[PDB]
């Protein structure tokens, strides 16, 4: 059982000197950090997308290697939301973990014109309240 | 051992039937599209939730743990869509991950001298020929 990602950021978080090992309510000024964050590296992963786009557009075929950008600022995404959740106190895994089995559990549903995945009629939402109840014992 | 969870994505997409690249794979405009669209309802809603605990706070609320589960929720939502992105891009977001979280780390180990920035097309041309 290597590191998860959600373990990484728990590592660099004490690297740098700085968080709970059970869920902990944050101060205003978190929320407000974490925020800017997230609009921050979602922005720069809007300006790929945007710009793969506008390649394709354009009519240019894109490689492979066209995607490192894209998949850089993707990976800083993460790196950002798993930060948000490690200085909640919040192990992401286990709250993705619950997600993810809700998510599985869409596969009969319709999709959207876009392709997104639609919930099926029945289908019940993943239960983080119960998540974080146990995590906080 | 549990699955990472770039690895449950993939096990999402092969069951709902959408692209799972097994290699890194320029995709069709469509798919950037909703891999947009998916990132701002996300985050929209991670947002909406973080200014509830805001406005509650602001108003003297003792926020509980049990309170954070919505933006957890939402937290998770966001990080099932970004893996999902790079999961239909057929590639491994551990891989990336793990080279952002090298230069990351390192940086903090200082800017040390001989500190190499991350190197994501290198991790791609790799995964390539795996
Ligand atoms: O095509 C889809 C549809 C849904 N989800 C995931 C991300 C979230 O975890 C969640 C949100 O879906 P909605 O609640 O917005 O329907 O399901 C996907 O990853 N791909
Ligand atoms: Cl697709
Ligand atoms: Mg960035
Ligand atoms: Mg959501």
């Amino acid at each position: 059982c290597p590191p998860t990602n959600a373990e990484r950021l728990h590592e660099f978080h004490r690297a740098i000197g700085a968080t709970p090992e059970r869920p902990t309510p944050p101060p205003p000024e978190l929320l407000r950090l974490r925020q800017t964050l997230l609009d921050e590296e979602s922005a720069e992963v809007r300006a790929e997308i945007d710009h793969l786009l506008a390649r394709q557009a354009a009519g240019e075929a894109l490689s492979a290697g066209d995607l490192a950008p894209l998949a850089h600022e993707l990976a800083d995404l993460l790196y950002v939301t798993y930060g948000a959740l490690d200085q909640l106190g919040i192990d992401a895994d286990a709250v993705f973990a619950e997600v993810h089995r809700a998510n599985l559990s869409k596969a009969s549903g319709p999709r959207r014109a876009d392709g997104k995945q639609l919930k099926p009629e029945g289908w019940r939402p993943a239960d983080v309240r119960g998540v974080i109840e146990r995590l906080q014992h």
